[PDB]
């Protein structure tokens, strides 16, 4: 009977499930008082259009996926007029409440681990014995708004071990007792602006740690859908040509 | 000494002239409070970035110049963010601040009537000695930022006298005695809202009525330059896809 409006787009969704609202690193998003110059061309800080619902194409879950990832801001980075902001300006700062739901019945099992992993850099395989040097394309490293698929969800396609992924930010998808999951990040860099098409402040991961499964006759994918507002998105840069 | 800065874009100018500054009918520029629903996705009131100082390509004034006349608001329909929201919304309104300023040496002549004439139906020719029913074409009608030539100026291309043109808000440009003329438009129309790329709410009309003359050896072309700016832009509409 709830029904979250917070702009020109309307979500439905139940809130706040089996463990509340996950506050990555507990910091909620800012604006920027203190950096940098300060300097009258200073931020542009957009409200409420840019900063709304935005909900991506839907993913398919099924008994043999090995997970996804999602790079910000480049997943919106071609997706309305988030995209044209982040495009068409040359620093970019913001924060995102990244929301992932599941459609499924009490007769559906799993469970997704959703984690927000800040500079997530990927690496391939050198060969599945042997060491060449290669690195991931344009469609591996910013998969933008379609997202990507783990090749190795173990090695989180980048040697580094998922049993552990717990200590980013996250919340656990237990069909059999929510599903839902909300994270809330702030900006996360060394800087307090960077470049938003060539710069992923953060990946945004979703992997089953314990497969779907259901008897025949049910419904054989589950859908996972992702709903993400910018939060704090300030645009400095100024102009720009593609 | 004077710089008039209002937004990203920057104008030096002297200000205000022989005349001060003409308020068409006595009326500034409002926003609306009172039309028409009142919705919840009602108007959309931008500032300051679209409301800014847009100038266009300089005319140039010779000793035959018969005239030239820009629509409104055509003429920025396709011009920057202004030009981006009047293309992607159903229904518009706005004031326009309209600045018009010549660059002439003391030794220079000439008088320039600039006034704005609300709803400028064009007509044209039906032959020099005839009646063959043609309307003006787009080029003629909505001749967009670069404006249109009059062709028989006495009838202001429309069968209707020049000597009258006064009526209208109005002010003179004599080169002898000032080099500006400021002309302030409240949104005039027998609707609150109205289609932007449709309907053309009032013309801009800048004629030599005093023939451009100088002696050989003087620069024989005067540049006439306009700057306008939009006041109480509002937006209502929603999306739109060219």
């Amino acid at each position: 009977d709830r029904v979250a409006q917070l702009t020109i787009g309307n979500s439905t969704i139940t809130t706040q499930e089996a463990a509340n609202i996950i506050v990555g690193y507990g910091e909620w998003p800012s604006y920027c008082s203190d950096s940098d110059a300060t300097a009258v061309d200073k931020p542009t800080r957009p409200d409420v259009s840019v900063n709304r619902f935005y909900t991506l194409d839907t993913k398919l879950w099924e008994k043999s996926s090995k997970g996804w990832y999602w790079k910000f801001p480049d997943v919106l980075t071609e997706t309305g007029v988030f995209g044209q902001n982040a495009q068409f300006h040359y620093l970019y700062r913001s924060g995102f409440c990244i929301h992932v739901q599941c459609n499924a019945s009490k007769f559906h099992q799993g469970a997704l681990l959703v984690a927000v992993l800040p500079e997530y850099v990927i690496g391939t395989v050198a060969g599945g014995t042997g060491t060449e040097d290669s690195h991931p394309p344009y469609k591996q490293t910013q998969p933008g708004a379609d997202g990507f698929e783990l090749q190795h969800p173990y090695v989180l396609d980048a040697g580094i071990p998922i049993s552990q992924l717990t200590v980013c930010p996250h919340q656990w998808i237990n069909l059999r007792t929510n599903n839902c999951a909300t994270i809330i990040v702030p900006y996360i860099n060394a800087l307090p602006f960077d470049s938003a098409l060539n710069h992923c402040n953060f990946g945004l991961l979703v992997v089953p740690i314990s497969p779907l499964d259901y008897d025949q006759g049910a419904t054989p994918v589950i859908p996972i859908t992702i709903t993400l507002a910018p939060m704090c998105s300030e645009f400095a840069g100024l102009r720009q040509a593609v």
